[PDB]
DNA sequence: AGTAGCACGTGCTACT
DNA sequence: AGTAGCACGTGCTACT
């Protein structure tokens, strides 16, 4: 019957929607701005998006800084090895 | 009437849900894994969560590496300035 | 044939 | 008094 066909479809929908609620919970706890405080689904999506843009830019600049200091370490190590050839 | 009260509540719900659909679109485009390809809402929430854990760890190690090279640049710059005092 | 996924509707709580 | 937000239901498309 229809009441049997609906109850089965409704059951499969709740179990799938409980997995989504768990994912919002996990995502909300992944953003330090929303961690521990009850936030709406609109805020979780938007803040995580802003936080991903922040992490990508900050990780990009840090990678640039690592390359700078490595090149600077290379010129310094070579200048020590050269100055150590003198007396 | 009820049909008037429902239509107004349904209208406010669609406009709010269209903003959430826009946020999933923005979030999906923030993850390089899901960018450009049609992904479900369960995947957007889970992959962004995995990508945030990845960015936080990789940004933490890069910050650690910047501190190492800076301390190493400091000992190298000092060793050059000392060796430059000789002849 | 069965279902994942989503648009849309609905009624309630808890706010403003 | 009005509504944001959510749990839950419902019917369809598009897959397996």
């Amino acid at each position: 019957h229809m009441a049997d066909k609906r109850a089965h479809h409704n059951a499969l929908e709740r179990k799938r929607r409980d997995h989504i609620k768990d994912s919002f919970h996990s995502l909300r706890d992944s953003v330090p701005s929303l961690q521990g405080e009850k936030a709406s689904r609109a805020q979780i999506l938007d803040k995580a998006t802003e936080y991903i843009q922040y992490m990508r830019r900050k990780n990009h600049t840090h990678q640039q800084d690592i390359d700078d200091l490595k090149r600077q370490n290379a010129l310094l190590e070579q200048q020590v090895r050269a100055l150590e050839k003198a007396r």
